[PDB]
């Protein structure tokens, strides 16, 4: 019923992120020289550096933030595919199928050690 093990939780798994080669085009802010038009379909740009730095500045308060940005990572990257057999949406969808499996008992965790603080 720890409230703060998000927290750590979450950098393991950043590290485990940045060890994946499915990261590589998610660990830096897209460049626009090599993609011009980004912005014209992208809103809100994120990558996994943004999220490392916004955790570990403590600009997170649980991990549902943290999560909210890794996805928009993958649905910023699904937006911007001009085919559903891009290589690098292929990289993205294996990526969120490994964050997902990793981050669904870290959200449970933190949700019942909140509901226990507050019973
Ligand atoms: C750090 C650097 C390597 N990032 C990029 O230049 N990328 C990453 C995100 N991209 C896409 O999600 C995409 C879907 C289909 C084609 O690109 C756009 C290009």
């Amino acid at each position: 019923y720890d409230i703060q093990a998000w927290k750590k939780q979450c950098e393991e798994l950043l590290n485990l992120i940045f060890q994946c080669e499915d990261s590589e085009p998610f660990r830096q802010p897209v460049d626009l020289l090599e993609y011009p038009d980004y912005r014209d379909i992208i809103d809100t740009p994120m990558d996994f550096a943004t999220v490392r730095e916004t955790l570990e500045a403590g600009n997170y308060e649980s991990p549902m933030e943290l999560c909210k940005d890794v996805r928009l990572i993958f649905s910023n990257s699904k937006a911007y595919t001009p085919s559903k057999r891009s290589r690098i949406y292929s990289m993205s969808l294996r990526l969120s199928a490994f964050f997902e499996e990793h981050i669904s008992s870290v959200l449970s965790d933190y949700k019942s050690a909140l509901r226990f603080h507050k019973r």
